[PDB]
């Protein structure tokens, strides 16, 4: 690999791993479009299995970028419109607070304060309808952003209804297969278990547990090679041959709302580049505090801006992931770890590496 990439990655990541006591980590840097891979430590401490380029990590909320793109692909196919009220796809949601809440609001966390998590007690289709019917918004739609699994998760489930496919089947056939993400899974098959890393929380080996809207909000597992390909695909959508998927990727990076320095896409979040890490932390869900932020509508949405820091953080109980890329520099990074460590440390490391290579 080019020595400049080797050096900045190792000099940045080694201290990160030591400081955060991460058991295993994989990193990919996409430079001028080509991927370069790095791995450290262990996928399974007890069984002494090393992290490799084939190790599967839980992406946590980075899964929302796949949900946003799959929804963009459905818009491009003419199956749904973001301006469509939620009730068009779920007539059974008769409670009055749903009047005026559109798919756009679900996809961008602006429905009026849907909760951060779907409760563990929600286990059936009937339980989920009850949950949404009983939810009382704190705000009118389209006024404040409150990051939430229950918002984009519902968007994902509804976006695939016209297709006649399950969410998993739609993701596989419309996003994973065309992009050749052949080791990316919503459900890890038994054949792939040998590469599935364990996550570590308080020193115990753990995997994410089943939950309502898990696939849609935080349930993808992938390797560092497939994630590098996902970044490549989002950096250069015009190279994608499937027309609706190319258009869907473009729609997911459009700018729909602004709050401070951040712009909300579908799954992806963006800031104008150049920008420093402190502003990225304060202008993203990477900050430690859970925040209600008033938003300004971008009417109409701005098409994907090349000079942007486009990114997404993700976590499960035992994993911490981060993806960031800058289209105009053809530069990106993926960091996958089997410990959920502080988001600010992820941003600091990613920025140190990309700033050195831009
Ligand atoms: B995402 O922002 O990473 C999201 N992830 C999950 O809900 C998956 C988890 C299962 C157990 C712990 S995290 C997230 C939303 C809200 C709080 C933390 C992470
Ligand atoms: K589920």
């Amino acid at each position: 690999a080019p020595q400049q990439i080797n050096d900045i990655v190792h000099r940045t990541i080694t201290p990160l791993i030591e400081q955060q006591k991460i058991p295993g980590m994989a990193v990919a840097v996409i430079y001028q479009g080509k991927p370069y891979y790095f791995t450290w430590g262990y996928a399974d401490i007890a069984k002494k299995q090393p992290v490799t380029q084939q190790t599967l990590f839980e992406l946590g909320s980075v899964s929302k970028t796949f949900t946003g793109v799959l929804g963009g692909d459905a818009i491009a196919r003419g199956e749904i419109k973001l301006s469509d009220p939620t009730t068009k796809y779920w007539p059974e949601l008769t409670a009055k607070q749903w009047n005026g809440i559109t798919l756009l609001h679900l996809a961008t966390y602006t429905a009026g304060g849907l909760p951060l998590q779907v409760p563990d007690e929600v286990k059936s289709s009937s339980d989920l309808l009850r949950f949404y019917q009983n939810w009382q918004p704190a705000w009118a739609p389209g006024t404040q952003r409150l990051y939430a699994n229950s918002s984009i998760g519902l968007f994902g489930a509804l976006a695939v209804k016209p297709s006649g496919l399950s969410f998993e089947q739609a993701m596989q056939t419309r996003v994973f297969q065309p992009l050749k993400l052949n080791h990316t899974w919503i459900n890890v098959p038994p054949a792939e278990e040998k590469n599935y890393a364990w996550g570590y929380r308080e020193g115990k080996a753990v995997h994410v547990s089943p939950g309502a809207l898990d696939a849609e909000a935080y349930g993808v597992k992938s390797t560092i090679e497939d994630m590098a390909r996902w970044v490549q695909s989002n950096l250069k959508p015009l190279d994608i041959n499937e027309k609706t998927l190319q258009q869907g990727i473009q729609l997911a990076q459009s700018r729909y709302w602004q709050t401070g320095d951040m712009y909300q896409g579908l799954g992806w979040e963006m800031l104008d580049w150049p920008v420093n890490p402190d502003s990225i932390i304060n202008g993203s869900d990477a900050k430690i505090a859970l925040a209600a932020r008033p938003v300004k509508a971008i009417t109409p949405p701005t098409p994907a801006v090349r000079a942007s820091w486009v990114h997404k953080t993700g976590a499960t109980g035992g994993f911490g992931s981060y993806v960031a890329f800058i289209p105009e520099k053809e530069l990106g990074i993926v960091m996958l770890a089997n410990k959920n460590y502080p988001n600010p440390a992820r941003v600091d490391a990613a920025w140190q590496i990309l700033n050195a290579l831009q």
